[PDB]
């Protein structure tokens, strides 16, 4: 958790004590090549002693890039280079690593010439990909050399038996490490160099078709981490051009790793299922934007709006089935205490025998069957994915996959409330209408006009109104309790705005939004400490809190106005792919033209053409 | 429609199969001039075979700019250059075209030297001016040469019999093609070169007075497409200067093609009758801004505001004629069921015999005659123009040409409702007053103060309030149905805010805008599921939806604040010209001074003078 930082830093301090109380090893921290020549020549002053992190005297000579003190330890001890560190923080790191990390060294001549091992995996905990190590350099020695942009070490290291195809404990190869580097441009140049040494290809999956232990090619990994620049360079192999015609030209894109091939994941699946921001920016690039906007124009909006009309037809025969709820006059003759009760219907229990009530038995049997169809296409998607996917990817957009569960759950209650004839049946029917109709708004994303205005709401309910509601809640029960002990010494027959304490909570909340009338009788003197504390209420309620909330809502609008126009194009892809998965193969043709008729293979293709002025 | 793209791209793939299964023709795609020399020398290996798009082996040698493979096909086949392509996509395109499109070639030496035809019209469907071809290059070979900015082909091609004055199937000449190019600056230079080769002028309409099949000169076409830069260069011939005097100077403008000459269209007519945005920017240029602002200052505002005072005097004697509507006491003695009906007048039918009611017979005969005058000056403008002109140019400004039809239509109803004495006569009179008075706002454009604030409304009613009204409509009948099944088990004598379902639709809509009081009785316990769902209503109604709508309305204001100040100057020209067309010649003098007194001709003129510091 947190004390792991408190144990890591003490290792760094403990090194400086072991570098201090050690005679030859402090001479290794400096040059001291006259003294370290003499400090070695003794009876029992062995070089295998280790500091805090389990480190030899050669490493310290390397870690402070002292070449003269390095070679004397090699000349006096030939076994010393075969020696990795043995801490739990650093582990398996040899002396070849550090001279490579310092990116400019002639010691890499010497350590290679004394037959160092170029396959020492450095799987210590200071090298795993986590947001606590500030580097991610991989494990192998040539993996470090590429990672710090030093070609002259890479060409030297590959010449003496370095294996390109060596993966890591994370599973990634040399080239996956190059994608998620922060210094993006210098990786793209040297990516071309590392690809060249793959020749003869080992007659199988040559270099950049191999997945990792998490299961991605280098091309797909460029998508998810959001490296925009490397995604440009990886399309250069994948596309190949056609005829050119003045300033007009046309190309073909490979497309074999974009759309859904089978049950395997696609790239467009991986883009929308991440929490990052830079990754979703990749949609506007030239071989993917054409694929999306063609996919939603000819097979999108028809099969979305026809899903829209069915669902609007569903609730309009649920609401019509609702308001014909059966009743009867009441038979208990104005029971528990009178004049402060008014209800007079007390729900009918089982009488359907009517030539009219048969029609509701159709309409009830419409919406209950509809509640079963909702639960059969979401509950199989809960168990197939993780449990934290629906609270998981909800920020892209996911309240609507929670509401339409709760809509189906409440309709499934009101038939259990009907089959045994309970009393309080107006509770789930009330939630059914408010949660039902607000899921019409799920279809308010396949339209340009009332599109991104929906996303502006979701980014504000889980936004400034959640921010405002707390400081609304603290004041609203502050003054209400201060109102309640004023009018408690009063008869509520006239100006009984609040007689009971769970009404002054409600009668102040209505008053805070100015949707009720403000308490006045004008006929009898309502008490004095009302009229001072009501005026002091209305200043910090109507004149301050209510319309500060429009000021910060106006300010928070334009500072996300460019982000929401990306959120919409992100949401429209996620509607397309989710619509793609459920529709069968008898509908929904695959996008783009095919092979097997043109001498291209089994892979599909897409073309596009444009003007490239000069 | 859309599958025409699905048939176009398959032609491009089918070419790559025909380039593949053809031995000499693939050798034409590369150079292969050693092999193609031998591939021709056979018995039956003729060169007239055609690929997918009906194309010969010379074209493929041209389309991949292979000069060596081009000349061997000419040397072995002299007839081969006389050969256009025969697809439906490309049609009539010869081998001279492609070497010209590639803009740098020595094959245009050779194809001309073997007597190619420089008048092969390429009227295939991949060359028509439509928003699906990314080019518009015209049809003729020198038309292509100018279009890609290569003078050295133009001077070569004009020297061997090229005809400048050759129009196209669209009707446009060489020079109309130069105006609507996208690379604007390079057209303006070479426009001067193409004008030079018109000499001897063919003693009639020399080069840039000829219209097209759509009917425009090059000067007027520069207006409508909105090419600002070419409009500067075309005024250089048209104006001619006068005396210069230090930093002060004065010029004259030609003006013979700006104002309305006769029944023919003017340029100012063509500017306001387009849907584009760049074209309406041309108004601020120096020979047109002076013409407008002088035209509206001395013959504008008088004949606009006098139209304003007549119309305000019209409705103020319609409203005065309205509220003296005749009545009587009622004679049916409180019919169909009592206490839930209140009306007590039941309109008088034909009695006008009164010394006072004669005055209304004047006032009724004022406004009915006024309704006839409205219909006699718009219905002749429907049939003379297209039917989709009033829904057509309405975005510039046109609701007011629809309302004042509907005003006249409703007043014409209420006399038919009077001549046969129907009952429900308050319906068209009510629409007459609300639609009548809102057409006073048509005159709110000839004033600086309450000017562009009108256009801010039209860009918002057909804007964010149309955006807001849908998500207002979905919630407003959501909660209302949820309110209706709560108070259905209640006697509406006390807190009968809504008893019937087409009142809870209305009583919630009033409540959503907080213009009613909020339901409270404080005396009898109104039910529990009200008070929870009312508070959850008011948060996403008064605190969220209502005042988000002011936040996005504040944000959408300043991002069109510069556009509306162009819309106003656009609207004021359209008021001037529409006022110009209807007023006779006995009024409204033509703008600017005349000829025939100064040795200038029959054309009119305008002058202006300014300072040109250094
Ligand atoms: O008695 C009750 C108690 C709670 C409620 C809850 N309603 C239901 C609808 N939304 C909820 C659920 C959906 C979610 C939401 C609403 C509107 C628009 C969006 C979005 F995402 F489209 F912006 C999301 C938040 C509150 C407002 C309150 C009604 N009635
Ligand atoms: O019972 C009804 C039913 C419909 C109506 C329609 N009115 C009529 C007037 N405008 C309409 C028509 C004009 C148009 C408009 C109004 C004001 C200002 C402008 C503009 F263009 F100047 F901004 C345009 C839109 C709604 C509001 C509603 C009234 N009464
Ligand atoms: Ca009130």
């Amino acid at each position: 958790r947190e004390s792991w930082a408190q144990s890591r830093d003490e290792q760094n301090l403990l090194q400086q004590k072991r570098i201090w109380e050690s005679p030859l090893l402090l001479a290794a921290k400096d040059n001291d090549v006259q003294a370290l020549n003499k400090l070695l020549k003794y009876e029992d002053c062995k070089v295998h002693q280790r500091g805090a992190m389990g480190e030899t005297a050669l490493h310290i000579a390397a870690l402070y890039d002292n070449l003269e003190a390095a070679m004397v330890l090699m000349e006096a001890a030939p076994e010393l280079v075969f020696e990795p560190m043995t801490s739990e923080l650093y582990e398996g790191q040899t002396a070849l690593h550090i001279a490579v990390v310092n990116q400019n060294m002639n010691l890499v001549r010497a350590l290679l010439a004394r037959r160092a091992s170029v396959s020492a995996r450095a799987t210590g905990t200071a090298f795993r990909r986590s947001p606590c190590n500030l580097i991610y350099f991989g494990e192998h020695p040539l993996s470090f050399a590429a990672c710090v942009n030093s070609e002259e070490i890479v060409r030297l290291l590959i010449e003496h038996g370095a294996d390109i195809r060596a993966q890591d404990s994370l599973g990634n190869t040399v080239l996956h490490i190059l994608i998620l580097q922060p210094n993006k441009t210098f990786a793209c140049q040297m990516y071309n160099l590392l690809l060249s040494y793959d020749r003869h290809g080992d007659h199988l999956q040559p270099l950049d078709l191999v997945p990792n232990h998490q299961g991605l090619t280098p091309f797909k990994l460029a998508g998810v981490e959001g490296n925009t620049v490397m995604f440009q360079h990886l399309m250069q192999k994948r596309k190949h051009t056609q005829w050119t015609y003045g300033p007009l030209t046309s190309t073909l894109y490979d497309l074999t790793e974009i759309d859904s091939s089978g049950d395997e994941q696609s790239l467009l699946e991986l883009i929308i299922t991440t929490k990052k921001r830079e990754a979703r920016q990749i949609l506007d690039q030239t071989p993917v934007k054409e694929l999306v906007s063609l996919k939603w124009k000819r097979y999108g909006r028809p099969y979305f709006c026809m899903l829209g009309a069915i669902y609007l037809l569903y609730i309009i025969c649920f609401t019509m089935c609702c308001i014909y709820r059966p009743l009867k006059p009441r038979t208990n003759n104005r029971t528990s205490p009178r004049d402060n009760t008014l209800l007079q219907q007390k729900l009918l229990q089982e009488a359907y025998m009517t030539p009219k009530d048969d029609i509701r038995l159709v309409g009830e049997l419409v919406t209950v069957i509809g509640a079963i169809i909702i639960l059969l296409v979401e509950v199989p998607d809960i168990f197939r994915m993780g449990v934290t996917r629906f609270f998981g990817q909800t920020i892209l957009g996911g309240p609507f996959h929670v509401l339409i569960i709760t809509y189906a759950f409440m309709v499934l209650v009101t038939m259990v409330m009907r089959l045994i004839s309970a009393s309080g049946e107006v509770v789930p029917m009330s939630f059914a209408l408010v949660l039902g109709w607000c899921n019409v708004m799920y279809f308010a994303r396949g339209f340009q006009m009332l599109g991104p205005f929906t996303i502006m709401i979701q980014k504000m309910i889980f936004g400034d109104l959640m921010r405002f509601c707390w400081l609304m809640a603290v004041v609203i029960l502050g003054f209400a309790s201060a109102f309640y002990i004023i009018f408690q010494t009063e008869d509520p027959e006239e100006l009984g705005h609040f007689y009971d304490y769970p009404m002054a909570l409600f009668s102040t909340f209505e008053l805070f939004l100015t949707i009720i009338d403000g308490p006045a009788n004008y006929n009898v003197d309502l008490p004095f400490m009302y009229s001072i504390t009501y005026a002091a209420f209305a200043i910090i309620a109507t004149l301050l809190m209510l319309n500060l909330l429009i000021a910060m809502m106006g300010d928070t609008h334009w500072r996300v106005a460019h982000e929401r126009d990306e959120l919409w194009r992100a949401q429209i892809v996620a509607t397309t792919v989710m619509l793609e998965r459920k529709l069968p193969r008898c509908l929904w043709p695959r996008s783009g033209i095919c092979g097997r008729e043109y001498g291209l293979g089994d892979r599909w293709f897409l073309r596009v053409e444009d003007r490239q002025d000069l």
